[PDB]
């Protein structure tokens, strides 16, 4: 009728229904949620500063973050000393290795914040990182991982939550066929927590495990030794396709100086007990001796540099791009994005924040009217096609068929998913229940967990229960996990869970007011203790946390680091 | 036959009347377009125009087969045959969105009924092809049912309206969607 | 509860409730349907041994067998004038080709059944078979396929139905890997139908394109050239692992004996232009010349000694095995079968079809509570464990899902799958189109096909529609097909199709009478015209052809079968 095109102009024009139109009008609902943002992003902003040059904050202004105020003094009189033996007691190993210009991830940040209570009731453990810092990193045109050992030994080298930080690291670039380079600094081990870090599964052994796997995948590893690593700590030197040793202050050990002394005390110097020893011995332990921290950066660079993984990297991700923008502002990201602590569920939106994200601001949408709760469909991610997975409301049989589907076609073709996590929302009507949607809920598991497509999930917020179980968890495989600050990971109810448990525990029909003050506030308060910032990434729990706004960025380094694999 | 491919184009509408270039009998002009008329008053594009809005412009085409079932079935009218200006399909290569794929659209030609033992015998070849080609199908569907009339002939047996069925699943086993 | 057992006992026992125990009565609704059967298969099982022998029935009294009178004397002229040359014309060559004491089946009999209608009006022409005899041979110790070409070429050598059964027969044997054995007479081509059978596809060079594909892969075949193969036919001796040529009668032709006159007509003996030439020729053509037909039989067979298969064989099917008969009688097989020409469907049942035909008498039902139409499980046949589909009542979607189910438990585990078939039955309420029923049976038909366990289906009785898109059909690759007497394939409707189609076909509201004896009837003739005697078998829609009664020794066959396949 009167209408003759040929498919395109109603494409390739800047009028495609392809793209979304919100447009926000910055009300007062907007400013409500638009302002809690921004006061649930200025500290998390902000923590990640104190940790950084951690226990030193010459502004003493950190009000905006919680930290109890420490001991500025000793930090640094603990800092200059170590300065002044020849070392950088920083990160700045790190972006000294890496090529100036490029891009870094920093995979795991505020790792064990405020975890250990001290025998001091108001005091914790001064751990500001995890002991280590774990980024992604590119080298020489080479992505690479990247684990430096921080020289905080004060509470001991490697705790529960160190080794399994390097672990996690270990998995991912063997998953991802990442070559990963090691800093070496170690106070030996913890004779306090040894039973639990020694011993069992998933401990010291397995990284020594991961160390000979991956060499036989042939997936070069490096390591550089600044200091001491004893304990066990000094098979990774031993364990390496290329090791470094500093002339003066790097050294090596499988028993320990005091350890000669009581057993034959022949005391002699560190030096000659395992440390760098260039007199030319007869031990042929360690490749490259060098005289400076410079030096030794720099033959862990030229040795990266001989592994031919730069033709590769190059053919899988173009270098030389150009970046398409969204049709929206990013700083939007924060307003729809509801208040936190209200009494019943607010309201939420997807479409804005998939518009704000993609590519052009576009989406693909399948059956949109059929399961109304759930949304799937392709999209764009800086030049690369992407599904997404993003809940919203409560879950029905045909949102599990559908999204069984949406993942058969993306396995099928090889497509990357997203996930964007919200609320469980199974229904619980007798009807529904005696309509199977326990099969459909298996249906839906079933292909989650069987699909060998790379996966990565993002807390959007109020991820409570066995729901994630249908979109996807840490139990099946995401090769990354990260975390928005309003998030909360909970039993299978956040808010009714106090409801139903108030009638099944020990109470009397009268103190109807003292016992729904003793239970309701006692169980709001268990199940929002749990939050973000502490029950998660402290404990490598979803190990990233990032902000809302700068999601695309985020996402768009994680599926860089997963088209290296095999 | 650089003709009659003109004539079971726009099949049985050639306005011109001077086809007496081609040796094909005179048809009821008045009754086609009456069909023709009526189809497109109905909101749904009466040709293989469906085709050339979906391949991109500016590429080429094919046409697989062509001339279909040209005269075959002989009436109990004794100078009447059935008036299949094509199998009641048409098939060809087209390259859609930078993609190569196999183009099937099915003719709203009903009078005689949906498929014939030539009608199953075209979708099947085009099958074929695109499986061994790696090439994508894509199926426009008009039908008006099946033929009971010639059902023994097209319904049992095999290579038939079941292996349709059998090929759509063995394709996406190879994931060609 | 008192009860305390090790499960066996329970098991283990004569009393398991995996068992059946369906006893018959023997009352007059057994004998209605025992006697109809009766009534059913005394002339399948007779025509058979017309054909046999074809034309020449000295009995005269072949009145339980409709088939019309025919000149007895002219085919026992031939036969006597064929014998007297020196050659064997019956099917006894591949008796005494196969050992003694060993199986056979006859893969396709009574082919082309009253087929062609010639100009006679009330004579047809008498292919007493399809031109050759198909069956599975047991040869030295190694399983082969037989084709013979019979000495009828009166109506010529090749038909539109003998070129699908040598088709059929090389399909089978690829599929199988099993050997053929081809045992060549011809008169040459059709030159009558040659439209019909020379181009296209599927035909003549379809032959020629097998015995090469089956060489590729390493499958030895075995001509034999008992007298002329022209017109094309001489290409199998030379496209031939050995081939066969007898000393007086074998002979093979690129061109005709008169093609010569007419074309530099310089003719000499037959014996010069290709036929058997005994005195060292320069051609190396065709490997055994053989004085007898007993000699070149027995190079045939040492032949196909020579082939290692035995072993193999040996290993894969059991030559030394224990048979375990059913619980009851094989007779009862025609009883629990109703009669036919019956206005409104008869009642009728599955499970005692299965406690007749399986091991022991047992089965192992799933859920049978839910979708009560169709019936799922495995069993037990001659000591290999098989699955079987039996279709009773009307499908509904839980049937579908219950039917796919069990397919993927089939193909996961490597079970073997049986098939029998019944009505379509597709309820066309409208809530049930609203459940979504056609996504179900989509569900069935892709498990259906794209299951790569060898599929073998029986006609039951009542397989009209598209019903058998759900269970099988021959579009889906089902290795073997055999059939019941009391078989009618037809339109999506039996008796509705009379229905539907006597309101919708140019008919007046008034001559109501008349009218349904024109359409009506009409309906019914043409619906009930197909048969399994006629339509099936004859053109090779499912061309085996069985009783009831033996349908276990038959499929027994078929298994032992599909076990040499890669
Ligand atoms: O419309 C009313 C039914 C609401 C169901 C909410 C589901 S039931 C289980 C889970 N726990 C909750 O508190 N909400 C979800
Ligand atoms: O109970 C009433 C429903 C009857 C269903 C009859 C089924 S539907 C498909 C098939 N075609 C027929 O003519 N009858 C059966």
């Amino acid at each position: 009728y009167a209408h003759h095109p040929i498919d395109y102009e109603r494409s390739t024009s800047k009028s495609p229904n392809i793209l979304r139109l919100p447009a926000n009008t910055s009300d007062p609902t907007y400013q409500e949620n638009m302002a809690r943002m921004e006061g649930l992003v200025e500290q998390l902003r902000a923590r990640v500063r104190y940790v950084q040059a951690g226990g030193v904050v010459p502004e003493e202004e950190a009000a905006k973050a919680g930290v109890s105020i420490s001991s500025i003094e000793a930090d640094d009189r603990v800092r200059k000393l170590h300065l002044s033996r020849g070392k950088m007691l920083a990160r700045d190993r790190i972006e000294r290795l890496i090529d100036p210009g490029t891009r870094f991830l920093e995979l795991s940040q505020l790792a064990g914040w405020d975890l250990y209570w001290d025998d001091k009731k108001k005091e914790y453990e001064r751990c500001y990182s995890g002991g280590i810092v774990t980024g992604i990193g590119l080298v020489n045109g080479v992505r690479c991982m990247l684990v430096a050992n921080d020289a905080t030994v004060k509470g001991g080298t490697y705790y529960p939550i160190t080794v399994k930080k390097h672990l996690r690291a270990q998995k991912i670039a063997e998953q991802n066929h990442l070559p990963c380079i090691y800093l070496v600094d170690s106070g030996g081990a913890n004779l306090s927590r040894q039973d639990d870090v020694f011993p069992d599964e998933q401990h010291f052994g397995r990284i020594f495990y991961n160390e000979a796997q991956m060499s036989i995948k042939s997936i070069s590893q490096i390591a550089v030794v600044m200091g001491s690593c004893t304990a066990g700590g000094a098979y990774v030197p031993a364990m390496a396709d290329e090791n470094i040793i500093v002339a003066r202050n790097g050294t090596i050990f499988l028993g320990g100086p005091p350890l000669v002394l009581a057993a034959t005390g022949e005391k002699v110097s560190s030096e000659e007990l395992g440390g760098a020893d260039v007199h030319c011995r007869i031990s042929g332990v360690g490749d490259h001796y060098a005289t400076d921290d410079l030096h030794a950066l720099y033959l862990a660079r030229r040795a990266v540099a001989n592994l031919n993984l730069k033709e590769h990297n190059e053919a899988r991700n173009p270098t030389d791009v150009k970046p398409v923008p969204p049709l929206y502002d990013p700083r939007e990201l924060g307003g729809f994005i509801p208040d936190m602590l209200s009494d019943v569920v607010k309201s939420f939106d997807v479409r804005a924040i998939i518009a704000r994200i993609v590519d052009g601001s576009r989406f693909d949408e399948f059956k949109a009217l059929y399961g109304n709760t759930l949304v799937c469909g392709f999209a764009r991610i800086e030049g690369m096609q992407v599904g997404i997975i993003a809940n919203q409301g409560i879950l029905y049989s045909e949102s599990a068929l559908k999204g069984a589907h949406f993942i058969g076609l993306c396995t099928q073709r090889n497509v990357p998913l997203l996930f964007l996590q919200n609320i469980t929302g199974f229904m619980v009507g007798k009807k529904y229940e005696e309509g199977g949607i326990a099969r459909n809920g298996a249906r839906l598991v079933m292909a989650v967990s069987s699909a060998p497509v790379p996966k990565v999930t993002v807390l959007i917020g109020g991820s409570y229960g066995a729901g994630n179980y249908g979109m996807c968890g840490r139990a099946f495989e995401p090769r990354f996990l990260f975390m928005w600050p309003n998030a909360r990971i909970s039993v299978m109810g956040g808010t009714q869970a106090a409801t139903v448990l108030t009638l099944t525990n020990r109470n009397l029909k009268n103190a109807s007011e003292a016992e729904i003050a003793a239970f309701k506030d006692k169980v709001k308060k268990k199940y929002e203790k749990e939050g973000s910032c502490y029950y998660s990434t402290a404990r490598l729990w979803d190990d990233g946390v990032i902000a809302p706004e700068d999601t695309r960025v985020v996402v768009a380094e994680a599926l860089r680091a997963t088209r290296l694999a095999p």
